[PDB]
């Protein structure tokens, strides 16, 4: 029941962009150096759907949120990276 506007404006203005940039980029859909980790995308990706799961996030930027979740799944689907069963279940819940 406590909140920094500070850290809000953080998490969801410069964060996001900055891993949607990394993970929709010319140089990243190569994956030279991608493959070898895949542990920190699946956390990322049960962090982010966390995220927008919460209910108070704000109309005006869950779109970041929701654009970081499909870069991230599209990465996932050419890294062909495991993916627990219930996470895989909920990211194709709003993949089609």
């Amino acid at each position: 029941r406590v909140a920094d506007p500070t850290l809000e404006k953080y998490v969801l203005s410069v964060v996001l962009d900055t891993i949607n940039a990394f993970f929709s980029s010319p140089f990243s859909e190569n994956s030279t150096s991608l493959q070898t980790h895949q542990t920190i995308v699946v956390q990322l990706l049960q962090s982010t759907t966390r995220l927008l799961e919460c209910p108070w996030l704000q109309q005006q930027h869950k779109g970041s949120v929701e654009a970081c979740i499909r870069t991230l799944a599209m990465v996932a689907k050419g890294r062909a990276i495991l993916l627990p069963m219930d996470l895989d279940a909920h990211i194709s819940s709003m993949l089609s």
